[PDB]
Formats: structure tokens, C-alpha cells, sequence
């Protein structure tokens, strides 16, 4: 399974910016890194890699790792994130998110809605958007030094009744490209303080 990280590298990892972009053609492509014109690097799987073409317009919605400036020109580094302009379909979603845990009230409980706008949408997204929509919440604080979740897990509930699950102190392998189909998705199910 994922290690479990402590909140000072969870909260390091997750308060970082995005990229969230649109109609990105890869420029350049080298490695397991698809570059695109401050400059993007897109770190993705070999399986990924061979996925994308140059010259391809994709959109982006990935957390950054790290910057580096290099000729007076900024780099911006991030994993995955990728979907073909041409993979993207719109769909109106407004996905509500169940927090779950004993401190909780009925009040916080399903107060939080997330909104996409694509029937795709990387997993990456839902999880980044989710871990900072909970590192906000005045109540939980998630990563904090001081938060009441000191463990703890997620899970997309989809209408056909399974799941998926994510360990809320783990930091997933966004280099696959995991893309949701969110026309299948019911809600998000948080689980604070609960053994993942
Ligand atoms: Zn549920």
C-alpha cells in the first residue's frame, strides 16, 4: 500500500498551485516528459508517454512539484494531469462530498459540493481539489499540526454502487493519467479518523 506521510509533507505536497489549462500542444517530448510552451513538464508514465504525441493538444490539471528558472524562463513541473482536447465532452456535475467522522456535526456533513464541467476529469483533479477543499475547512484543518484528523481516507461512490478509495495521508502516483468518468460518480464519501 502507499506509505503514509505526516501532515508537515501532506500539507507541503498540497498547498502548492496548479496548472489548469486548456488547448496545450505538447511542444517538445522527451523521456517520460511531455513539455509544452514559463514552460510545462508533464512527468508520465512510459505506458502514458507513448499515448501523446507532439504537436497534440492537451489539457492540464496538475499540482506542481517544482519550478526552476533556466534562461530567465520559468519551468513548472508536475506529474500527469493530461487529457486530449479531443477527450473532452462537457458535462455539467455538481459532486457533493460527505465528510464523515465524530467531531463532525450534520452541518459540515454534506455542506461541500465540488463542480466540474467535463464528463472526464483526472483523478488527480478530484483528489488535489478534495485534499484542499478539506486543508481550508476551518473545522478539520486537514495536514495541520493542529488538526483533529490524524488519519483517514476518501472514496468516489459511484451510482453502480462501488468505490474508489484513497488514503488521505498517502501521496498517489499521478503519473498514470487515471481519468474519472464523472457521469458515473454519485458523491465523494470523506472518512476522518478512520483506518484506511
Ligand atoms: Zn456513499
Amino acid at each position: 500500500k502507499d506509505a503514509v506521510l505526516v501532515n508537515s509533507e501532506l500539507k507541503n505536497i498540497y498547498m502548492k498551485d496548479v496548472i489548469n489549462k486548456t488547448n496545450m500542444k505538447i511542444t517538445k517530448k522527451i523521456g517520460t516528459q511531455l513539455i509544452f510552451n514559463k514552460v510545462i513538464s508533464s512527468n508520465v508514465s512510459p505506458a502514458q508517454e507513448r499515448r501523446f504525441k507532439e504537436e497534440e493538444e492537451v489539457d492540464i490539471y496538475a499540482l506542481i512539484k517544482s519550478y526552476s528558472v533556466i534562461c530567465k524562463e520559468q519551468y513548472n513541473y508536475v506529474d500527469g494531469g493530461l487529457i486530449k482536447t479531443s477527450d473532452r465532452e462537457k458535462l455539467d456535475s455538481t459532486i457533493y462530498m460527505n465528510i464523515f467522522g465524530e467531531q463532525i456535526p450534520l452541518k459540515e456533513q454534506s455542506k461541500y459540493k465540488i463542480t466540474f464541467q467535463n464528463k472526464f476529469v483526472t483523478f488527480q483533479e478530484i483528489d488535489v481539489r478534495l485534499r484542499k477543499s478539506l486543508m481550508s475547512d476551518n473545522r478539520i484543518k486537514l495536514y495541520e499540526h493542529n488538526s483533529i484528523c490524524k488519519k483517514g481516507y476518501w472514496g468516489i461512490h459511484y451510482k453502480d454502487n462501488t468505490t474508489k478509495f484513497t488514503d488521505l495521508f498517502t501521496h498517489p502516483n499521478y503519473t498514470d493519467n487515471e481519468t474519472i468518468d464523472m457521469s458515473k460518480v454519485s458523491h465523494f464519501d470523506v472518512y476522518l479518523n478512520e483506518e484506511f
